[PDB]
């Protein structure tokens, strides 16, 4: 009845009675998946074992032997079922967008922390990870840098995940500021995407256990969001933050005075936990998986595991849309229309919902604290593709739609 | 090789002839209306065919004679290619949401003018027009009422269409205020508040007189509504102009702050502004206007291009963040849909790529938003993965009407 | 025992040991006290001197009989003048300081004549006048002190004083606040912040003489300013009034906003009140007549050159308090701290200035600084308090090196 | 030309010898206290004369001269009704009536944010007067120690301006009411020295360079001069509680440091400590009234004659007390009362009637704006009765009475 889906896929990769391993790997990579994709491990484990047998071809039987455990995911890849079918074409566009933004040399590397915010201004990296796990990187995408305020969406998602929308917003608002004292009309910080809200959010997570276990908890959570790619910690940055955090201590003592914390909070300990979270290191590549988890409804696209509740992800994307780019948030929301969160190390965590996640990193910031190259890339991207939140999917004038074939 | 009309014919038959009522009943179940302008040739031919009797049955060749001219649309309709395939199931959910909000009898009918205070608190209508022209109304959806601030996205869309983003926003901002009148640049905060709308009004069709400015807008609103009802309440306009002290304060303040293009007659612009607020619609015709905004600027029941994609994207963005007065931030967070409320009780609602809607009930909550409409919008999104930041693949237990199963 | 008459006592002081006093010698001695022979309180004495001067061809010598005859009806005021009982006893010396202060402020030629209406733009920037009227009626002017100009916002304390005079403190402040704003139309009770800014002045205007028409209201205020000015010059610039009404978009915005917020007494015709407000801004004074108005405020509401009670002590105290904190636009806080005098500036370049218990002054020069205050006048105010212990919180017993013109040596 | 001693002697012995009690009784009726530091030589010689009895309790012209000669100028001013309030006993009667009227105002809440303030009885109420000539009057609980709290804010600003001048001090602090927490005005300075942010900055200007123990002693020595060496103490219990519960003040201090509002070389956390100490300095109504009298008298302490503050310091302090001294009530207090005043959370109101007298009113129960209810009531009543409003007129003042005039 059914010519096995393995056999079907074998005769679309051949046409020619055996398939060399290199030709299978090359074709796989042209789909956008990496050979290292964790959902492909059994297939790659079977390829490693078959290759050990001789100093290397593949009949229909050996092909079924290697692909049968992952045949569904491989088929969607090879039959152009992914969110961006023509990924190689899309990748060329990202590279042009990267090169155009590389010429933008304005901005100043933040210097308030000595601790390696002596980063080179020429550092510039862009990483893409689609909701189906297709990957592309250009530039300095393996270099660790601190999330800084890029961590704010992530830890708010964690808190809404563990505690729910209602409890979290007992303590922090859900709206942009006004031209920004610290607290809105209900004497809550305005939203989780500014320092006061992030500090209150930090006090909500894993209450009860000590700070060392809270950090372990958040790290394990970030690991799931990144599909177990690079997450780390900059103790140097942490020490800088805690010695130069005069504004944050002011916020902390103010929040404590206005009774903004859940009962039982040690505010100075929370501030320390806050500085730790800002000092978490990612790379562009690992951070883009984190964004793609947000783009994919809370499922990590390269592992398939449910990481956040959909309520946590919708809420996070909403507040990233309106509050994520500091004083530029209103203009960014209007011209780019994408959930994004910037950080003072030069990172912009960018989310194209249902499509892809991205991390852009260039240390030189503009006057509002946003990476100059990153802001430029974001504008170009949406000017090229119909990814703006309120672009139309049918009628989009000169823009390109990478979700489509023609 | 075999004809599209025949394939469609063989789908509706099973049975060498299709009864006419069978064809019509199947067509309406898709959600298209018999009166759809894109179906006029089909329906005229059906009407003419029945006159020249010879019975009431359509064989293959007669079927081809009738549907030939609109075959593409009739097939997208019949092959379940529309944005909401199981439209009748969705329709029944709309009615449920309608009946829930009907019971929310709270709020106060606006009474700063006699025309608004006249309206019964119990008038409540909801109308739906998808981006493919599928229609559904429940309640008081053929009762005329004034757009009031619901016109503000529409005239801004007209301004961006004729003038572009960069020009228009020399005069008006693009953010919620959070709080007045002017932002840090001495511009009104956004086009969705009186000060910004008054300035947007002064950008439209500069040079010509007010009668021609108005007719230019009315003809524009007619295209957005697929030529359904757009009218004018002179009674409301006269009351607006004699009780709008606040609006006169804004207008003089704008003139003092030099907020208008050079050559503006501010009191004339205020008059034009009051006229735009007094334009009348029904839920049904306003829902087509919203659907045009849902459909990238093409009117879904006529196929006509009305607005630039740029105008539509801008308007949706500012409706999202600024369209529900002091509730805008909470609406964006919990509903996540572009919407615009007005003091007559209307909420102009857009679900991008899906549909436009108009909800109307005169009683307002103390933020100025129709109580029944606010309740309906929350219910709608609690039920369907329509929130701007819902996910289209993983959406918990929400219903997705774009799908079949 | 009995009485050697006060008239004869005074005659001997003026008659330096001689038999008769020539009339010119009496006038010169009188003028040296600071009083003007035209002082309304001295009219009988001057009438009698004029009658005596009629009997003779040229000049007359006054014996004690003729002296008592001319002087008897005003002998008390004349005795205080001549026995140095006036608030500034050595007025000639003080007058020389005012002239020095005047001359050095004359050199401050910066600022910009207001030009939002043509009438204000036409005034030359070198017009500069300063006039002093003490609470005892001693007068001094230097510069362009008889040139009419519009009170503009300088009228704001005056109509507020009229409203408190007629209506009381509690009623008036149902409608307007009593504090400086800081940073925009209404305070937290939805009242204009104070009567010294446009919104509060417009509301104050709607409180005065309600129920009669605008023409009768203006006559009423005009008569009131005449009393405050001791019947010196008060007028009206219809040209300024017309330009104000056609140019004041900000004031129309304010009036529509106040109407919206229900800031007016019930029954107010708001555009009619705006018209009345433009009229009040267009009232004309000179430095000399305006200094008498200031001196009425310095003197607890008694006009010092007529002795008539013009305003209640309550109206005057309220007015001086709000001029102190709110009278110099955005510069009020600095002016209160460094000058410490109730003052009120206007866009024509006037600064109505009060030294309570001492004197009133009008300084006028059209060129304004970026805050709307006359450059020369502001310079003069600072100099005056650098020189004399007139600051609100200068101490009257220990004031270090400042002069105190109230004291003899 | 007869001698001032003899002239005064005749004025008192209407008749060849004055009894001592008669001299003392007439002296106290001028309002001067027999303990006045300016009268010590007179008082010392009087008691020494009583020891060597002889004549009895009777003073002749030569004994009177021996006793009063060293203080004759002051005693003559007193006895010849030349003090600023000549009929002091009558004025005293009015103060008493005003006191009793405010005593019936039992509203308000004692501050409870630290236990030291919470333990004070609501019914404590005292009012003390010291004129610029040293005339003294007290009614109620005027010998009960309480903390200055924010009443110290004008006193340390006055010290700062005295030592450093107006221009330097106001590089760091503004000179106007705020009207609109905010913390900072447009120039990124605290609005004025009468609010916590400005006071904290002013605290950081005094005796820069020396340690906090020496800064504190410098200030205490300064307050003791203002108070004519009457009680100035310290509540370490209040200080401990202040620093343990001053979250808001730590917020301000870190914000101030973030915005670079301190002089360079400032240890903000140590300045916060010094600030809590200044708030914990103790006075009584009687000694605090002398402090306010010093401000009333252009910087001279009226019961010692000592120059304590420059006139510049005093004028600045009185100006900012006028417009900024009663928290959110400042604008209304300036309009209706028109007197320089400073309230504090322990119930004190430091009150200055310039050229006339200083006062301290104290009652712990505060109103919703932080001001003592009985004290606010007394200040209104005082100015309703007397032409002491800054913009009252000294010649035409309606039905008010002027205690400076005789009739
Ligand atoms: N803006 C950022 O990226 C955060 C920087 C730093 N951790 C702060 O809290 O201010
Ligand atoms: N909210 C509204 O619908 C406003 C309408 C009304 N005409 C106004 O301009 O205020
Ligand atoms: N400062 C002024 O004198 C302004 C007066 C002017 N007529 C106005 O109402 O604005
Ligand atoms: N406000 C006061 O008078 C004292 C309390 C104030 N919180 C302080 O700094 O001590």
């Amino acid at each position: 009845l059914l010519p096995s889906l393995e056999d079907l896929l074998f005769y679309t990769i051949a046409e020619q009675e055996k398939i060399p391993v290199h030709k299978f790997i090359t074709a796989l990579k042209s789909t956008g998946l990496r050979t290292s994709d964790p959902r492909l491990k059994e297939c790659m484990d079977m390829l490693r074992l078959t290759l050990q047998t001789t100093s290397v071809m593949l009949d229909k039987d050996l092909f079924k032997k290697c692909v049968q455990s992952n045949i569904v995911l491989l088929t969607q890849a090879f039959r152009r079922k992914f969110v961006i079918p023509d990924f190689m074409s899309f990748t060329s566009h990202i590279d042009e967008l990267y090169e155009s933004a590389k010429k933008q040399s304005g901005g100043k590397v933040a210097d308030y922390i000595p601790q390696l915010a002596k980063f080179s201004p020429d550092l510039w990296g862009v990483s893409v990870c689609t909701v189906d796990g297709q990957r592309h990187s250009t530039g300095d995408t393996k270099v660790p840098f601190c999330l800084q305020s890029c961590v704010k969406p992530l830890k708010y998602a964690i808190a809404v995940n563990d505690l729910g929308t209602e409890y979290v917003h007992r303590y922090v608002g859900k709206e942009p500021s006004g031209l920004r004292l610290f607290l809105n009309e209900d004497d809550k910080p305005h939203n989780p995407m500014v320092n006061a809200g992030a500090i209150v959010v930090t006090s909500l997570i894993k209450q009860g256990v000590n700070n060392a276990e809270k950090f372990d908890y958040v790290m394990q959570f970030l690991n799931k969001m990144a599909g177990n790619e690079y997450v780390g910690f900059s103790n140097a940055t942490f020490q800088s933050e805690r010695e130069s955090g005069d504004r944050n201590f002011a916020i902390g003592y103010y929040l404590k005075e206005k009774k903004c914390f859940p009962e039982g909070t040690d505010m100075v300990g929370i501030l320390d936990f806050y500085f730790q979270l800002c000092s978490i290191e990612v790379t562009c590549e690992s951070a883009s998986v984190m964004a793609a988890t947000l783009a994919n409804g809370g499922f990590c696209p390269i592992t398939g595991e449910r990481v956040l509740s959909p309520e946590a992800v919708r809420n996070t994307l909403s507040l990233m849309h309106s509050c994520g780019m500091w004083d530029f948030s209103g203009q960014f929301a209007f011209h780019v229309g994408l959930p994004a969160k910037s950080g003072v190390a030069g990172g912009i965590l960018l989310v194209v919902p249902n499509v892809m996640g991205m991390m852009c990193w260039s240390p030189p910031l503009d006057k509002m604290g946003n990476s100059v190259k990153g802001i430029h890339f974001c504008h170009d991207l949406v000017s090229l593709c119909n990814f703006h939140n309120y672009d139309n999917l049918r009628h989009f004038a000169k823009k390109l739609d990478p979700r489509r074939e023609g």
